[PDB]
Formats: C-alpha cells, structure tokens, sequence
C-alpha cells in the first residue's frame, strides 16, 4: 500500500461571536486511518502546530478496521468559538488535513488553490453581520415618513425583530427618525435596512 488517505473538506466560513462546526470526510484504500492532524503548512513532517488557537478538532473511531471506506468515510469534526476581537477586512487561514494509514502513508500537502476543498481548506473569518440576511418585515404604516415618533420607531424595530427570530437576541435594532433600520451585532458590525423596505405613509 503506497496510496495515502484522501480528504474531502469544504469552504469553511466562520463568523465573529459565533460557534462553528464542519466535518471533513477521509477514505483510504486499506479501509483504515490511524491518525488525523490539522495543521499550518510550515514546520516540517512532525509539526502539529495549528493557529488560530480557537480552531479545535476531533476524530471518533480512530484505529479500527473499516473506519475509512468509500461507503462510510471517517469524519473529523472541525469546530470552535470565534472571538469578538478577530480582525476582518474577510480574513483567510489556509490549512491542511493530514491522515495516516496503517502503512504510515500520509496525505501530501500541496500548496495550490486547486486543492481547496480536498486536503487543503480555507478558513474564512467574516464579521458577524455576514452570517445574517435580514428578512422582509411586515410594512409599518407611520403618519409621516420624514418624522417618525418614538412609538413608531419602536414599532418598526419590533416588526423587524418579529421577522428575524434567528438574529442574535442581544443584537440591537435601532430605527432613525426617517425609518432607516440599523442592526448592530455583538461584534459591533452592522446591517442597514432602507426605510422604504419597512415603512410607508398615507400622505399621497
Ligand atoms: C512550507 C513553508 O514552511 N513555507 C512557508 C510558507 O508556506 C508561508 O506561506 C503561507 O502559505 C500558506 C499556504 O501554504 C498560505 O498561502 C499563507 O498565506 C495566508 C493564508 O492564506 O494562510 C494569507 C492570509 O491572508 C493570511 N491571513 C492573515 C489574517 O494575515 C494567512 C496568515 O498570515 C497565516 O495563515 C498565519 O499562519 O496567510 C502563506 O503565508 C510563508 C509565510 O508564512 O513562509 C514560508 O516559509
Ligand atoms: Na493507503
Ligand atoms: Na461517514
Ligand atoms: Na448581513
């Protein structure tokens, strides 16, 4: 056996202030995989260094016959919690999944984007706003679109909240005097909703 384990990963996008969890699938022609490391490219054959330190991983059922077949691949959990203080611009971390078969053949690390989604993957860190796609709210009819009262601003925010149960509970929804909506996430990134997607009046 001189064929290394083959890996299928994916496009692993993660977001500040949020947990993430992805699975990679690993097969070997022998049907068995004994070890899995996720690592930075540098450091040579024995390195297990992986950064950022909040990237965790685990593999169940290692070292058992038939644990890594085409019909039932071995799976490695890749998971963690992204801190609020990560720098984003998106930020990118290209990483490698190395698996070993019983003969000691290890998946090779090849530095080319054409291998992305195989043993090589890109972990993309985005701001928290990018995880959400604020939904179409129920229109709030106000007296005058150029001057919402406090009660009208609160009504618009409540309609947006009711239409968006998946946004973080501690995100803050605010509405301006012309009905423009701002959603401020825990990581302090924002989404905006133009007024005429949420408010109308009967002045015409
Ligand atoms: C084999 C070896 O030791 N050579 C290293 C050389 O590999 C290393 O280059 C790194 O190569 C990897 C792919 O193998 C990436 O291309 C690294 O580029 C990026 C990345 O995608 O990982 C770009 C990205 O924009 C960077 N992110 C941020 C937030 O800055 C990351 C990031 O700096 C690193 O991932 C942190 O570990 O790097 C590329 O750097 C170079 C430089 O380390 O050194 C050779 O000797
Ligand atoms: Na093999
Ligand atoms: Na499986
Ligand atoms: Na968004």
């Amino acid at each position: 056996d001189t064929e290394a384990p083959q890996v299928k990963s994916g496009d692993y996008v993660v977001y500040r202030g949020e947990s993430f969890e992805y699975y990679a699938e690993i097969t070997d022609n022998s049907g068995q995989v004994n070890r899995v490391v996720i690592r930075n490219v540098e450091g040579g054959a024995n390195s297990t260094y992986l950064s950022p330190n909040w990237v965790k991983y685990s593999t169940e059922n290692l070292g058992r016959p038939g644990n890594a077949t085409v019909q039932n691949p071995l799976r490695t959990r890749i998971f963690g919690e992204v801190p609020l203080n990560e720098i984003v611009n998106k930020s990118y971390y290209t990483r490698y999944i190395v698996a070993w078969d019983p003969s000691g053949n290890a998946t090779q690390m090849v530095d080319n984007a054409n291998r992305n989604g195989l043993e090589r993957f890109v972990l993309t860190v985005k701001s928290q706003n990018e995880k959400y796609d604020p939904a179409e709210s129920s229109v709030t009819y106000v007296n005058n679109l150029s001057n919402l009262s406090t009660s009208e601003r609160e009504a618009v925010a409540a309609a947006v909240r009711a239409a968006n149960p998946n946004i973080p509970p501690t995100a803050k929804i605010t509405v301006s005097q012309n009905g423009t909506v701002t959603i401020t996430y825990p990581d302090k990134s924002t989404d905006t909703i133009p007024a005429n997607r949420v408010v109308k009046d009967l002045q015409i």
